[PDB]
């Protein structure tokens, strides 16, 4: 009885899966992929480990400087091998943007997107 | 985020309904996940529910607590889950605010766009 909530939710859901997938496969958490991203983002402003328990850390940091993603130091840098990783994810994000389209006809794909912004300019 | 526009839109969206949703539950003490759990035994506890079938947020601990409140109970027919009066009564408050969140989605669309909504969705959600 409440199908275009259900409907949301479960796509919303299914837009994660093959990130999901991705980090398992590189042995890293959502925590690790997250702060390397915040890293990328914020490095050339300057970040310090303070900044980042704000936003243990010590831990995760030793973890991915193992790891090559995160270099060793004062402000805190990714690796090409992290910024590397950020632009795989994006990548990711774009290949799951394509496929939403996959069983749609040409003018669902044109409703879908009006109507989707509509709805998301009423709330 | 505006990188991917479909996906954006998607999560905006069902961010806005559970944000909707997670603080007018929350203002009852409850969450979404018990008020699923307990919608869930009152629609099938006729054809007996036990334990292991609402495994298939810890599940025994939320049980415990429908229970210590007074929602829930556990009859001998394995123990059968149902619903008591006062749980009955808290689905319905349950179902209300997803009902009432529910009809947000469509309130700025004509009878058309929310045919043409429900038909699309349906088919992106198949086909991943
Ligand atoms: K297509």
């Amino acid at each position: 009885d409440t199908p275009y909530s259900y409907l949301i939710r479960s796509i919303g859901m299914k837009l994660k899966t093959s990130a999901d997938a991705r980090l398992a496969e590189l042995g890293l958490n959502s925590q690790q992929g997250r702060m390397i991203g915040y890293i990328y983002e914020n490095q050339e402003s300057g970040i310090i480990q303070k900044d980042l328990a704000q936003f243990s850390i010590t831990s995760m940091l030793q973890g991915l400087e193992k790891k090559g993603y995160i270099e060793r130091r004062k402000n805190i840098y990714v690796l090409p091998k992290g910024a590397a990783l950020v632009e795989e994810f994006n990548n990711i994000f774009l290949e799951v943007e394509e496929s939403i389209t996959k069983g749609l006809t040409k003018d669902e794909q044109k409703q879908l997107m009006s109507i989707l912004i509509k709805v998301n300019r009423s709330m």
